[PDB]
């Protein structure tokens, strides 16, 4: 099977959108998007599930460790070789307020990221190429009911509209394969932040036919 | 299904022992111990495999920086709640020369892998339970062929011979399950160091019925 | 006893405000709020007092390394165990003018201290739970007569007057226990800062019976 | 009343000694040292519990990041100003194996928060002089039938033999008040490190003499 | 005799000024303020002389590690034990455009000086005393001639007009002496940064006077 | 033969402009500056070409840890003594916005680096002397067709038109040799950043002529 | 041409041997081996001299901050692309006393230093292949008459004799060529250290049938 | 005058040695060898006193942030620009136990203050040359009566009887002159570490000799 690895944050690891904001649990296998993906494909696929809700590019968060995007890829890369095709849709994190990040800072984290797949090859001693790399902007935020996701993600949704804009000239620059979810999806959770069914549903159909067509 | 995290180096990776030491290729995904335990246990249950060559338990290895386990474990179980069971198998790499660790050593380092699993609970944001722990000794190494591998393993047979009876007592102190890779195979392949593919299908049989075990 | 661990700065401590600023010296046991608390609830509780002047959330002050509210928590929790309640007043002096802190940014260090808390369990090598958590946010600030006071503090007497809707919000989220206690005293001191007799009698009153409605 | 703070590790905060090695609970306020001194001493004095289990002198374990005595004592002696005097009594857990410390090495752990009692006058903003100290030896390690504890703790029973004599040396050359616990107990718990009740008991009763006599 | 220690920067070192900028020489031993206030003193005084040229208060020059004046400080006390006074003029420089600081940052960095002058009781090993303080703001800086001076002074002037209230507002706080060289001299140097003959004069008769009032 | 050393960016290795940004190759050796200023020398002389393309003044850039011209030009320095010149044109790449670095700033890392070269006497065991230095501004930018450029140098242009005054500043203070290369030619390349063929002849012959004058 | 990076220590920069340790010269341009390198190797190769004296492998000399060849290796490589072949020579200096290291460590240093090589394709935004690489073991250090040399070295002259032994394993292992200087010189200089020109030479005519047989 | 900055530990200050080990004063300006050179060389000559008791070359003490010796000089030689002659004493400290130092690391440390003299010129902004330095062994080390004394220069004395050795050694190989004050004197005080009056009378005349010699 062809092997796609889905490296994201909390869109790729399938969070339930609440009312209360947290906490929450996650969708089904067959329901959240990279389900739906592996659905889609079929046998001759096989998807790898590597989100992580909270995960940014390449920054750490100062309220928890886990979350620097950058300094776990390479260990994830080298651990799934052989790979076909890294998916990473990460970014929305990096639009909280207390990162003071703009747009350009952003895609410089999706850069790393990238760079980091484009120099996999050969892991820890394979034979086994790098992977291609798909880079995926995150849909645009929605309003927010819960008033501490409004304030940690207070000028984000600006941000977020911006992200397709810089994503794409830097995939250009690096001649790397690009793709905006807000093209086929809104994120209509309602909590402003994560999917719905349907979110999921819609970006897994998506997502297939651009792995057919990279791979 | 209730989900099994593997937690390993070359080991649960899977790599193919050479007479030249490298490189090298992954064992199918039916024939490393990470697929024999998938097939044994069936659909009730999930096998996740997060083995990543030449990974240590939580020391940094000065020729490549994606290798401390403990580095990369909480962002791991983070990523796959919920979660049921983590098996554990660490500590060989340790016993290279350069690190100049005694058991004792990888026993610490193995304590904080442990610990990272028993306070692992909700994850980000989650109403997830802390999966349970397995501690696994990694079989003794064998003498090597290869010039290389000899002097990067200097003194390392002797220290794995060790790391059953260190891990046992560190296990009961921290009353977690424990197994002992050794107990079902010796480390047969050409190399020394890695498995056969008779080590690979006696030790996920023999894991298999230690999960059946736990859960 | 139900014990209850007072985790705070100078308001906790009991500083005596002054006219010339400093320096100082300690309310008496009876009369400072944690002396209060202790009586209002009686001998089926025991108080704990760990206020530490000029403490912040988690930010190290570049003037005094002893200022950091999260580098000590951890360890003042292991250190108390058994506990039932801890009641964490701090924020204060996250607005000092040098911190070029927001109510975003000090509600986040407030939410390291609670997941410390939340996450406290066992202590070192104990069979002991987490203990509640109660979320204070401090009264604001008031003028303050002395030039280095008012200096230091440039700005921060607007930001106190955000910390109850910010820590409100982030208690909500976290689905922990939350009391404002500019909702009882207003910051009477005499240097604009710290509490007078009756500012701390108040306020060990109203604790008291949050005390008695979380335990 | 006069106020002492008793600055220690499990011996100071109550670890009871079990067969399986941990975990456990703490002695009863009445059967700890700390508690026996307060009842020996009355209500002239007031004894402050700042006891963390395998806390150590100066240095980092790199299991837990909570138990590096000198990280937390100047913000815990400007928590409790005033203060008359201040015990201390640690040195066990660094002889732990894995710290590679020398007796002298400990010493100068244990000069460090000498200096720090020493230097502590005013706290933070306050008019108050720094306490007294009181260096003390912890009695010497015993034969472990634990097999975790016996390997931590290898070489670390004829280290704690030697520790009364160089914190003597210590403390004459530094002409600050020294007590040898060892003088009046041995270490007589289960598990050949921790206290039994009437270990806790006679070091009270000594104590309370040492205390009176300084003050 | 009583024993002047004077730390300070160019100002305390005596340049030259020169209209080319730099490089100069040291005015002579008896032209410079510090020789000046030690003629005008005479013999039942000593003055030691610790002026560095570009020492800041506190803040690494990005340019030249030597001139973090809070990094040199406690040695330097230390090494000239006993002492009676010490005279600190600094803070010209954090006004340096690169550094970014406002009046308050600056008075913070005097303030870790003028503790570290407090704190100093007893040098490593001795009976001495600590010695008083004197915290003495600059003279506002003028017009400077010299592209690369007005570059790096860029805001300088300005916040060097400040330095006096902010300075008087700490002395106050922290109960220690202050004295504004801006009330006796302007910097008349041709570079609008360094002092005349006549300023460095009329500065050390002015301090002799400060010398016997405070000794 | 005098040896120059020729220490810079892309501008420096002959990074061809493209118009799709990148990938790209290096002009020619008797195409690019340095081998043109090699041609226009003869054989009197010996060119060393020291050009990294992304290279800053002293500032790590996050994307690449390869970067930071102060990081490795004493290592350089050293390695090519006995050395006559060195020619450093650097600063173009602190402009991009990411970096948030003014004029000044810019001027501050060159200053590091000329002041490298000043102090290099020696090299590691020799009884070389210091080269010479000339301070070498680079031409202002130029509208930039591909949005990848244009977004990394957003407000770059700007920044680079200030570089001849603030360099001609810097070198006249620190005394040593300064040229603008945006006083011979302009930034003609289709990517707005690079050097056309005619740029770098333009440049070579003219910095020929400064090397004759200063050796 | 085809284009060969010669990465060195004083062997390869060209260090004069004198009697008195320090300080000397380097060899002319026609005698260090670099250069009879290249005159045999003629027209269609370029060679290009990056030795740096006391470059170690990969460890920060205390003494030194210029020294560890890895630091500087990758910027290096970025520099010259395009390259052909890369010769490394080093590990002599990683023997002195001080560094403590045995030769595996030395080993694992150059493993680092062929991974850069391996893994530099593309430098910096070219379209460049990566270079091949030679690893190179120095001869074995000889009696020093110098008690400096004797000093700094003791122990080196043991450690250089296994560096054949070790590199030629690493290189097995790794894939890459491999040659002994040893093999065709002896250490000659008088100082116990550095190369004759009669050394110098015949590396020189060795190494360049080495360069053509792999090109 | 020529001026003479003499850099060294408590055998600089004046360390009086007392039998109770610590605390103690300064030997009387006339008394300690700095006071003595002074008046045997006279008013043609200015000597400038700064040692620092527990000093060590370049180690860091974990006792005491304030004994790096290198942390201090470069700033100290140019805060006393101009300056004709450096003596630097200094290396009894680093052979405390704790230190596990060697005469070589030791002499190492020394060849860093003695690089940091050489390189000096201009100090900060000005046209003054670097001074001359004397490289000083202290005499060995004797027997010491104290415990504490005792145990942290346990080996010391061992280790101090080579010091000329390696001194002279590093002193001859840098071309920089040498003194060992163990020819003129041993270490008479009745701490077995410090001098007697005798001691600095006799050490002071002997580097009169020595600086009249030099300059």
């Amino acid at each position: 099977a062809k092997r796609i690895l889905c490296f994201g944050d909390s869109l790729t690891w399938g969070w339930v959108p609440v009312e209360d904001g947290a906490p929450t649990e996650r969708f089904a296998p067959d329901v959240r998007w990279t389900g739906v993906l592996a659905q889609q494909l079929g046998a001759d696929f096989e998807v790898i599930e590597e989100g992580l809700s909270a995960r940014t590019t390449n920054i750490d968060d100062p309220t928890d460790p886990r979350l620097n995007g950058a300094s776990y890829l390479p260990s994830c890369l080298a651990t799934h070789l052989p790979l076909d095709l890294v998916i990473i849709m990460l970014g929305t994190n990096d639009t909280k307020a207390y990162f003071r990040r703009t747009p350009l800072d952003i895609a410089l984290g999706m850069s790393v990221l990238v760079t980091q797949v484009l120099t996999s090859a050969g892991g820890v001693g394979t034979t086994y190429p790098a992977p291609k790399v798909l880079v995926v902007s995150p849909p645009p935020l929605a309003p927010m009911p819960h008033p501490w996701f409004q304030l940690i993600f207070e000028g984000g949704e600006q941000k977020t509209t911006e992200l397709a804009r810089v994503y794409s000239a830097l995939a250009s620059f690096m001649k790397v394969p690009f793709f905006d979810a807000g093209s086929v999806i809104s994120t209509d959770g309602v909590d402003g932040i994560h999917f719905t069914e349907a979110n999921n549903r819609d970006l897994g159909v998506a997502l297939a036919e651009q792995v057919r067509s990279l791979l």
